[PDB]
C-alpha cells in the first residue's frame, strides 16, 4: 500500500523528539498482568504496531486495556481471574508476546503460549526462557506445536543463563517475583530496559535487586499492585537519528537523549569524525565533511547493540574507505546489505562478516525492507543516495518507529510517506 520516498543530498538540522522505548513498553505491558489490584497507568507509550498487538495479547487474558493515543497513555485492569492461553493470532506477530508466560505463571501457575514472531533475523529460540521456568518448578509440555507451562508452586532457585538473553531475563524475572524464597539469576541481560522493568516491578511491591548488573537477586512476595510508570526514552530511535545527523553533515539535537544508553554508538560515530556534545537539552550530533571508515562488532550490553547495526552500515557504506561489520548476536541480520546493492553499495558478505567499500556514490532505487531496523537503514541510505529511493514494506518500520518520515522532514530531509 505505502512507501517512503527519499531524495538524497540534504543536510539535517534542528531538534528531534524521541518516543518511549519499544523494547521497554512491551515487557512493561506484560508486567501489568502481575497487578492483582488497581489500574496500571503507563505514560510515554509509543504509537507502534507492536503496542496494539501486545494490547490484544493481554486483552485475551481477561484484562481491560485502553490506549489513549493523544495522551500516549495506556490503562490496564488485570484485577480479574486471568485466562491462561495467549492468542496465537497476536503472539505470532511480534517477539515480546512470549514474555506474558512469566506473569501468567506468577498469577495462575499455568500458561499456554505459542512460539512468538518478530524480526525474521535468525532462529530466535526461547530455550533459555523454558530452562528458567523449569528451574523455578514448572513442568514444560509441548502438545503438537503448543508450549504449556504448569507450576503448582514456583520455588526460587539459582539459574545460570548461557547467554544474557533480554527476553529470558524479563520472563524469568516476572515469574520469580512471586516464587517462594530467593531466586538468583546469573549472567542476565544488562540492557537498560531490564532496569526500567525492575523499577516498575519494585514500585508494584516486588523485590528485584541488581538490574543492570550481571547478577539479579529476587525475593518472592505474595501480592503485586498497580502503579503509574513513564516508559524510558527509546535509545534505538535516538541512535537512528544520531546516525542520520552524522551521515548528512548535520547538526541535530536529540532532545533529552540519555548518553549513558548509547556509549558504543557515540564512541563509534566520533571515530567516523562526528562531533557529539552533551547539552542541557539533549545530545547534539554534528556530522563531518569527511566521514571516516570504522569497524563494528555487535555484542550484548555493554558492547555495540545489534539494534543499531543496520543503521550503522548505512553510514559505513558512505565513509571514505573500507569498513567491516561483524554481527555476533543474530545469524540472518544482513539482508538490508543485499538490498543496498540495488543502490550501488559495494559489499562482500562471508558468514557473520560484511566488508563495505564506501568509495562509491549510492544511487536511488526501489528497495524492500525485510525487518524493522533494515527499514530504517534503507531510509538512511536514501538520505545519501543520488536521486530517488523508494523504501517498501513499511509494516516492518511501523513496529518500532512513529512518524519517522515527519521527524526527518522537520530536520530538512526530503522524505515523504505516500500510497503506491
Ligand atoms: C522485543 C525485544 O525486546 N526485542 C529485543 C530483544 O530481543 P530478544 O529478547 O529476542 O533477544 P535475546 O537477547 O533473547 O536474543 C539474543 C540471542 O540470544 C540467543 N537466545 C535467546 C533466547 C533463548 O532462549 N535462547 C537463545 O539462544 C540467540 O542467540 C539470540 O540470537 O533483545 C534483542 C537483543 O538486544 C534486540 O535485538 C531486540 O530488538
Ligand atoms: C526486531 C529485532 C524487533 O525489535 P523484535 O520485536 O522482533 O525483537
Ligand atoms: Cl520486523
Ligand atoms: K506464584
Ligand atoms: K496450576
Ligand atoms: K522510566
Ligand atoms: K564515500
Ligand atoms: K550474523
Ligand atoms: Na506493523
Amino acid at each position: 500500500m505505502e512507501e517512503i520516498i527519499v531524495r538524497g543530498g540534504n543536510q539535517l538540522n534542528g531538534t528531534v523528539r524521541i518516543e518511549g522505548a519499544k523494547n521497554a513498553v512491551l515487557p512493561i505491558l506484560a508486567a501489568s498482568l502481575l497487578a492483582e489490584e488497581g489500574i496500571t497507568t503507563l505514560d510515554n507509550v509509543p504509537i507502534l504496531s507492536d503496542v496494539f498487538t501486545m494490547n490484544q495479547v493481554i486483552r485475551h487474558l481477561n484484562v481491560d486495556v485502553d490506549f489513549d493515543e493523544q495522551k500516549n497513555q495506556v490503562t490496564i485492569d488485570a484485577s480479574r481471574q486471568l485466562e491462561i492461553e495467549a492468542p496465537y493470532e497476536y503472539v505470532s506477530q511480534m517477539r515480546a508476546s512470549i514474555v506474558v508466560m512469566g506473569p501468567l505463571l506468577a498469577r495462575n501457575g499455568h500458561a499456554k503460549v505459542a512460539m512468538p514472531g518478530g524480526c525474521a533475523i535468525g532462529k530466535r529460540p526461547i530455550d533459555l526462557h523454558l530452562k528458567g521456568f523449569q528451574a523455578l518448578g514448572a513442568k514444560i509440555i509441548q502438545k503438537n506445536g503448543y508450549i504449556e507451562a504448569i507450576a503448582d508452586e514456583l520455588i526460587g532457585n539459582t539459574i545460570y543463563l548461557d547467554f544474557p538473553s533480554v527476553g529470558a531475563t524479563q520472563n524469568i524475572m516476572m515469574a520469580a517475583v512471586k516464587a517462594k524464597g530467593t531466586t538468583i539469576i546469573e549472567n542476565v541481560a544488562r540492557e537498560p530496559e531490564i532496569v526500567d522493568l525492575a523499577n516498575i516491578l519494585n514500585k508494584m511491591g516486588a523485590q528485584v535487586y541488581g538490574a543492570g548488573t550481571e547478577t539479579m537477586r529476587i525475593e518472592g512476595v505474595d501480592h503485586l499492585h498497580a502503579v503509574n510508570h513513564s516508559i524510558v526514552q527509546d535509545r534505538i530511535e535516538a541512535g537512528t537519528f544520531m546516525v542520520a545527523a552524522a551521515m548528512t553533515q548535520g547538526n541535530v539535537l536529540i532532545a533529552d537523549a540519555i548518553s549513558e544508553h548509547n556509549r558504543p554508538l557515540i564512541s563509534k560515530l566520533i571515530e567516523m569524525g562526528a562531533e557529539i556534545i552533551e547539552e542541557e537539552g539533549g545530545v547534539r550530533v554534528i556530522g563531518p565533511k569527511h566521514i571516516l571508515p570504522t569497524d563494528v562488532k555487535t555484542m550484548p550490553h555493554p558492547g555495540f547493540p545489534t539494534d543499531m547495526q543496520a543503521q550503522m552500515t548505512a553510514i559505513q557504506l558512505v565513509a571514505e574507505g573500507t569498513s567491516v561489520v561483524t554481527e555476533t548476536v543474530f545469524e540472518n541480520r544482513f539482508q538490508h546489505l543485499e538490498e543496498m546493492r540495488r543502490m550501488n553499495a559495494h559489499v562482500k558478505i562471508d558468514g557473520n562478516v560484511a566488508i563495505m567499500d564506501g568509495n562509491h556514490e549510492l544511487q536511488g532505487a526501489e528497495v524492500y525492507a525485510t525487518d524493522l531496523r533494515a527499514a530504517a537503514a534503507l531510509v538512511l541510505a536514501g538520505l545519501k543516495a543520488n536521486g530517488i529511493t523508494r523504501v517498501r514494506n513499511l509494516n516492518y518500520l511501523d513496529r518500532g518507529y512513529y512518524n519517522f518520515h515527519i521527524k526527518l522532514q522537520q530536520l530538512g530531509a526530503d522524505v515523504e510517506r505516500v500510497d503506491m
